């Protein structure tokens, strides 16, 4: 079931045990959970975001440090701008807490994206069309889940077009035969150089492999199994993205927050990709891991 759809369509939403148990379970499976009822309106002062050209260099807040970059302009212009993330971020937040009640306070927020430009006129590795778990080179997590929540805020009803594929053990079985260990001292200086965030771990090697190599795998991402679903206008989604294969195909105007979760906080850590990870290469691939007696 790549996709769970749910009927809440408020950010306060009470949910029932059963919804929840509903959700974890889904979530951790590596289903979409599909909200299209629950929208993220925008105050009149911030439809004037809705334009590509805000974008300098893909804008990005950090809700812990109440810190905007990514856009330039005056402080008023910014200072509004700032408040629109910031109040997708406290928004989620609490809608995360409400339904996920399991994972209590190991959900750390990170940060909140708005993504104004259209995707169908978008490297190989950075090309999102392409079907990939999320890995990023600049920022490895040490095993930790990543967990993004997505609202389509388009204002003319634009879709937002996503293909979902197979599920990650299958993807890595696929690509298994493609992997292989890091050059020796290779990562250590990517951390004394400041190249990464951290040290990469090798778990977070192995997953900017699969991510790279599968989608540079040209036939895999023509042929593998995967469904093609549009997010409505007005709709807001949630995937654990390092473990969903995704890829999107065209739309505009999405606001994304990503939040991180340490995978002893999974009610179902086996189905985490570290441990699929870990079993398959039989060996821990998270030297800072807490070790259980
Ligand atoms: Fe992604």
């Amino acid at each position: 079931q790549p996709i769970i759809q749910f009927d809440a369509e408020s950010w306060e939403a009470e949910f029932t045990q059963e919804i929840q148990d509903k959700a974890i379970e889904g979530l951790e499976s590596g289903s979409v959970l599909f909200f299209p009822k629950l929208n993220f309106p925008l105050l009149t002062e911030e439809l004037k975001f809705l334009d590509p050209t805000w974008v300098s260099g893909n804008i990005s807040y950090d809700p812990r440090s109440a810190t905007l970059k990514g856009v330039e302009g005056k402080s008023e212009d910014l200072r509004l701008l700032s408040g629109l993330l910031k109040r997708y971020a406290e928004k989620t937040a609490a809608f995360l807490h409400l339904l996920f009640p399991f994972y209590g306070s190991s959900l750390k927020i990170a940060r909140t994206s708005f993504r104004p430009v259209e995707i169908s006129g978008r490297s190989a590795r950075k090309d999102d069309t392409r079907l990939h778990v999320d890995a990023f080179p600049s920022s490895p997590t040490g095993g930790e889940r990543i967990l993004r929540v997505f609202s389509n805020i388009n204002p003319q009803g634009k879709p937002r077009s996503w293909r979902i594929g197979e599920p990650f053990q299958n993807y890595l079985n696929h690509l298994l035969p493609q992997l292989s260990p890091p050059a020796p001292g290779k990562r250590f200086l990517l951390y004394l150089f400041g190249i990464t965030k951290g040290y990469r771990s090798l778990y977070d090697h192995y997953m900017l492999e699969l991510h790279d190599k599968g989608k540079l795998d040209l036939e895999y991402q023509k042929n593998s199994p995967q469904v093609a679903f549009d997010f409505p206008a007005g709709s807001t989604w949630i995937v654990f993205t390092d473990q969903v294969l995704h890829a999107v195909d065209k739309g505009q105007f999405l606001l994304e927050q990503t939040f991180h979760l340490k995978v002893n906080a999974l009610k179902h850590p086996e189905k985490s990709p570290l441990k699929l990870l870990e079993t398959a290469l039989n060996k821990k691939l998270v030297s800072s891991e807490s070790f259980k007696l």
